[PDB]
């Protein structure tokens, strides 16, 4: 039979960029419908339309048994009072599992599961986060520099989007009152 | 609806470390039957038995789309003129595949095929290995220094170590004339 070649690919802690990888865009147009502050949205789309964020990944065929890797550049920012995020999204397959590496900056990772059980992961450079089966993430930028982490998932896990899309996360990250907090979303 | 709880752990890129991880110690004097020079082996067993390396697994149940992870510290040494290895190992599951992340040192990978094949993959910080499904794996630290690495592989791959305990890799990775050097196992 045919074996897939090995092979090493060199990943700047400090940029995130894979070499050879697919390069994906978020900006913040790309993310309508996904943060608390609708006419802040709008208008920083209409003044910048920032990158939110960009995703460099190494992805294999849909096969039991086999990973795909990808590191994502989480910019920083605010929607209103909302630090930037990913889109988040559970797997298609549900009980698929994920490993993240946090490499650059300050962030997190908040997860929930389809009852909403919503669980916050503090990330700095060096935390690894175990992403259970079941349960939805989204990372976030709570600082002024770029978040960067490296994600190892199941090659068959897929992206399911749909759920996360129209109804967000059970809790918001936000900046009031100078802190940093996790809360319930009001939308939610 | 009981899910399993989301976690983050501290892995220190300096040393290897994961607080509260099944941590695994390999002496030299486990290793019968690895290095070619079986007369440098014994020695180095009899008159200090020094530690090869020490794993940090943070491992799930083996059940289908889950992941383990685990830091390696392989400590710099040579049993005569070879580099110091992890015993190296198929996965039981054979087609699961395995992303390594190294983290400090210089080190590299040794690659197998169930027929023999063997491939060598050169490893510093930064470098990210894609092991494909049915290639086994053997980390070699070609330096003075401990080369760290964290591993992601699936949580039901498990370990297979029979037949490179018996036979070893039909490659070696050796220091010959201040060079380090990938040749031909001659017991191949
Ligand atoms: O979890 C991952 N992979 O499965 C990550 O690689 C995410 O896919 C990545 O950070 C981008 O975020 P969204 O996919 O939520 O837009
Ligand atoms: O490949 C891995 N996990 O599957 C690694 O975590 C290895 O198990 C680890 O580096 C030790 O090497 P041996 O298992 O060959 O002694
Ligand atoms: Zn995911
Ligand atoms: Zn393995």
């Amino acid at each position: 039979m045919m074996y897939k070649e090995p092979f090493g690919v060199k990943v700047d802690f400090e940029t995130g960029i894979i070499e050879g990888a697919k390069k994906s865009v978020r900006r913040l147009s790309d993310m309508e419908g996904y943060f608390v502050d609708e006419r802040a949205w709008k208008e920083l789309v209409e003044k910048e339309d920032p990158v939110v964020y960009e995703v460099y990944a190494v992805e294999q065929e849909e096969k039991e048994g086999d990973l795909n890797f990808a590191t994502t550049v989480l910019y920083p920012g605010k929607v209103g009072k909302e630090f930037f995020f990913t889109k988040g999204h559970f797997h298609a397959k549900l009980d698929r599992a994920e490993v993240y590496v946090a490499l650059k900056g300050k962030g997190g990772m908040l997860l929930q599961t389809p009852e909403g059980d919503a669980k916050w992961i503090s990330m700095e450079p060096g935390t690894v986060v175990y992403v259970p089966p079941y349960w939805a993430h989204r990372t976030v930028n709570i600082g002024d520099e770029p978040f960067i982490f490296l994600a190892i998932y199941p090659a068959d896990a897929g992206h399911d989007y749909g759920t996360i899309a129209e109804k967000g996360f059970s809790k918001i990250v936000i900046e009031e009152n100078g802190e940093v907090k996790v809360v319930d979303n009001p939308r939610w």
